[PDB]
């Protein structure tokens, strides 16, 4: 098969007899097919920087095993030489141990796995807006990319109300460097929801939040291109085209529903 470089895909296999899924001795968690009680489903992640070329995955079965292929495309996204190069940056101290500590933060919060879906059904658009800037604008320097917008960017005048994309869990409510102020939700399944450069957070950490309510106001009044709600998705422990992640996960789930029970 074949996949873009930062985005997901949802493999489909056999569930009868099926022990684990593996790249290069990583496990893969796997979750039911919601109209198929014969197959499971896997989320596979492309990184957007620096990608393999290419992707065996191994299913082992009680006796046998199977492989999966996947060929990384380049896609086609917007893409600028980046004229220095220079591309190193250097925080003041103070900056760097907080940007240290946010890390190391966010990494345990992504690799800590849901087992289980909290999400209702398809996700909704988190406000009734339009994309200004989408997901993977990248800066090259001689034909390396230095980097890439790593969400996708709605028109919000600063005050607009913000709502959970999808139910989940709040893992993260608070100011953190380059995010500023940010939620991050736990949807279950390694899925996470991000919403950035917020004026106002209304919510807590480790709150239950359902799908549509609100979880803050937009701002980024003052950033180097004004207000708007930048909206992000982790899957599979990379940052994916949310777009075109929610696109392939509501034709999934879209016919399914839950409401939290714990
Ligand atoms: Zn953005």
């Amino acid at each position: 098969m074949e996949l873009i470089k930062g985005q997901a895909l949802f493999l489909e296999l056999d569930k009868k007899d099926f022990l684990s899924l593996k790249n290069n001795d990583k496990n893969i968690p796997t979750f039911a097919h919601p109209k198929n009680q014969e197959k499971i489903l896997a989320i596979f992640s492309l990184p957007y920087k620096n990608p393999p070329q290419n992707t065996k995955l191994i299913a082992f079965y009680k006796d046998k095993k199977e492989e999966i292929f996947i060929k990384t495309l380049e896609g086609n996204y917007k893409s600028e030489k980046l004229q220095v190069e220079n591309k190193k940056i250097f925080p003041p101290k103070t900056i760097q141990e907080r940007i240290a500590k946010e890390l190391k933060e966010a990494n345990a919060i992504y690799s800590s796995y849901t087992p289980k879906a909290l999400f209702n059904g398809a996700f909704n658009i988190p406000l009734n807006s339009f994309i200004t800037s989408d997901f993977g604008k990248a800066r090259t320097f001689n034909e390396k990319v230095a980097s890439y917008h790593s969400g996708t960017d709605f028109r919000a005048a600063t005050g607009t109300p913000i709502y959970a994309a999808n139910s989940g869990v709040v893992k993260i409510a608070k100011d953190r460097y380059f995010a500023g102020n940010s939620v991050v939700i736990d949807h279950g399944f390694g899925i996470y929801s991000q919403y950035y450069a917020l004026s106002k957070i209304d919510v807590k950490v480790g709150q239950k939040i359902k799908k549509g309510e609100l979880i803050g106001l937009s701002g980024a009044s003052g950033r180097v291109s004004g207000p708007h709600l930048h909206f992000g998705i982790l899957a599979g422990g990379k940052q994916v085209d949310p777009l075109d992640f929610v696109s392939k996960f509501n034709a999934i789930f879209q016919l399914e529903h839950h409401h939290h029970h714990h």
